[PDB]
């Protein structure tokens, strides 16, 4: 009921956001080359959404992650099940890796078995937003330095190549299941063959806690400010030289067991996601819908709005409330601090991205419907219409099938798993939650 | 469905948990330490929870709070209802501190309310899990320190202080509240005071700059604490050249509205929620109840998981009964999370610091789980007055508490949008 005291400071806070949009972009001038929707060309189309599921049973997450591929072939789907123990923020970060990694696997596998003369892959989010801030971001980036300070710099390369080399086996080997069934009950590999890896390159190098280098870098800053007596410490030298030494220096540190095997683990669940979105950039149309993304720190690397705020602008503004499309002027491209020097030269199509970079464009399908972020690997102009092939109605049938289909109203384990492990051995931690 | 293989996969990885546990290292010689519970003593009590419900409209987080108190009194309740510009850690992470904002002043306005020869709060979390890693955070620290540099030194403690007087007069209006109706539809202060302390301490220091900047010259003063953003932009110089002339004040710096704006909020709340625990923390016997907690942190930093614990006794002594287990020595949490700066403010946090946190097991009865359990005194002393409440499996003002702050299907659900709906937009509203 009430809370009513409150709701102006609610109107304010969102209306003070809009009444300083259509301030700051003095309408930008770009709502008027707006450009009304092309005319549909017909392709063959797969939609892929994935949902995952979490429940906590004391330390341990266990998880089921779900991907779906609906189009204008048969219904394919990779799922996966597992449990890890809990750090509250690095767990869901793995978590949603491995749902995005599954579906970057979908997504391109979708495409070999599409045939057409126009083929084109729908995704449910933004490439942007991947890329832009990698999940797990102060772990990931501080894993994989750990592990390369860890074994040495060379030994680590062979890691990254054997391990790419058991990741393109793995594809093809997922490939032939989706045949047969169109279904994988194991798309994920980095779990099952982590052990292996880990006593290969790290158990002959390890003793029984431990000594490893890395640069100041390789986590923060935050802060993000400095003391001021650093500058009188360090003087009479240049700030060209002090900064140097600043990102420069090494930070010594100590790693127990766990921790490295963690590391390895984290590095190979990073390196497999990459994997998935290099082998995926080599799908010749990408196409990203998003009906939600947020412009923060977008805008940063130029200036962008939400669509939802947009929307409003020009049916407040400029009246419309009208079907169609628009283009953003910038090519936009990729940051390289999100993926490491020694690692790009894996993944060319990424590598490729940062050249080229994403094309962006709002869009709306219908009317008194509304406004959708598209980016594409390729150019809207080429994208767009191919999509429009498929709109059944207020948007696209295909996506709508994703979305509904791999929707979880009923979880399987909810009932089940932990049921059968009241069996094996021990009903307590089952006891729980 | 399942791969069996999986589920295989997933016992598997459970087990190694138990029997790398039933290694017993400490564990060998902790379990027969195990104590029977002592005698109930009579107590006064309020044990307090607090449940959360958030919604997204595009960027725009939505998010409505409650925290209840149940026991030995009459049930006072807190809400608050907001939005907040979405930055998928930040947003839910300040929801969060908001939340356990209300929890804590709920639990030391409702011990001010008790009658009893002993009293004591009831509380639904670990007093550990909180400090050992602060919500929202390094945000929270980084934010602060952008603040020190930005506003400098001296107008900052003075926005300290001003604030957390503000911060008193709140908690009076709020006891107040909290008399009469039972009820308080403005338990947090942040939000509300935020944009009035923006215009005195931060409008004052800045001159508009180019698209959606500002313009900021650095002040000087005990840490001096430039931001880093100074080095960067001072490239071509001397270091001298550069202290000379934040000397003469001559430099500026060139950072967006919205992130000092977002900076200053940031601020408040955190100190708006450090308050909160300062106080609470002068409860007197005060104890934290939590069926499950953990984390890779709460075996390292100086023990192990209820659950799995609670089996290995079954399936190594035979026990499955009721008692309690009191880990042998107090911890005090790591500093690095409580700016020195700050602390001087709030004693007790200070004070919880020097003495530290008292931990248990704790079985209620027979075959029935182990809570974790954690107080600011020893458990010898409180868990008597908390034993004297047990209802059941475990405590009744908790469970209580507990069935009480679930009270929410969301209310907002039809309700809010619908007169968002009214004012101008319902654009946003339509979830797009
Ligand atoms: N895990 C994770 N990392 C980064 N950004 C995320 C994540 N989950 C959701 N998002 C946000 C960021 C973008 O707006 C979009 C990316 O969708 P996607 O299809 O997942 O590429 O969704
Ligand atoms: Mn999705
Ligand atoms: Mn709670």
């Amino acid at each position: 009921l009430l809370s009513k005291q409150s709701i102006e400071r609610i109107t304010k806070i969102l209306l003070d956001e809009l009444e300083n949009v259509r301030e700051n972009e003095q309408i930008r001038n770009i709502i008027n080359s707006w450009k009304p929707l092309p005319s549909p060309e017909k392709s063959s189309i797969y939609a892929v959404d994935g949902s995952r599921s979490v429940s906590r049973l004391s330390g341990t997450v266990i998880y089921f992650l779900s991907a779906l591929a609906v189009g204008s072939g048969k219904q394919l789907r990779l799922s996966y099940a597992n449990a890890i123990k809990s750090n509250y923020g690095t767990s869901d970060q793995i978590v949603r890796m491995q749902m995005e990694t599954l579906e970057n696997m979908l997504g391109y596998l979708a495409y070999r078995k599409l045939e057409g003369e126009k083929r084109a892959i729908l995704m449910d989010g933004t490439l942007t937003g991947s890329l832009v801030r990698p999940p797990v971001y102060p772990e990931d980036i501080r894993s994989l330095n750990v592990m390369r300070a860890l074994i040495g710099e060379s030994d680590f390369e062979n890691l990254l190549n054997e391990f790419l080399e058991k990741l393109r086996d793995h594809y093809r080997k997922v490939e032939e299941h989706l045949e047969k069934n169109g279904n994988y009950d194991s798309p994920i590999l980095t779990d099952n063959v982590v052990e292996k890896l880990r006593k290969k390159y790290i158990d002959t190098k390890v003793i029984a806690k431990v000594k490893v280098k890395i640069p100041r870098k390789a986590l923060g800053y935050s802060p993000r400010v400095i003391p001021i007596e650093v500058l009188e410490s360090s003087r009479g030298k240049s700030v060209d030289e002090l900064l140097q030494e600043l990102d420069e220096e090494k930070v010594e540190l100590y790693l127990g067991k766990d921790d490295i095997y963690d590391a390895l683990h984290m590095t190979l669940s990073y390196i497999e996601y990459l994997y998935s979105i290099d082998k995926l950039l080599e799908v010749k149309n990408l196409a990203y819908i998003a009906k939600s993304f947020y412009t923060k720190t977008l805008a940063r690397t130029v200036e962008i709005v939400d669509t939802a705020l947009l929307d409003a602008v020009i049916r407040t503004l400029i009246g419309h409330e009208k079907e169609g499309y628009l283009e953003i002027e910038h090519a936009v491209v990729p940051p390289k601090w999100s993926f490491p020097d020694f690692l790009l030269s894996k993944f060319r199509n990424i590598e490729k991205l940062i050249d080229k970079g994403i094309h962006l464009a709002y869009v709306r399908f219908e009317q008194g419907d509304v406004i959708y972020m598209l980016q594409s690997t390729t150019n809207i102009e080429k994208i767009l219409p191919l999509i429009l092939h498929h709109k059944a109605g207020g948007y696209l049938r295909p996506l709508q099938l994703a979305h509904h289909g791999v929707k979880i109203s009923y979880k399987e384990a909810r009932h089940t798993l932990e049921a059968l492990i009241n069996a094996l051995r021990n009903r307590d931690p089952a006891l729980k939650i």
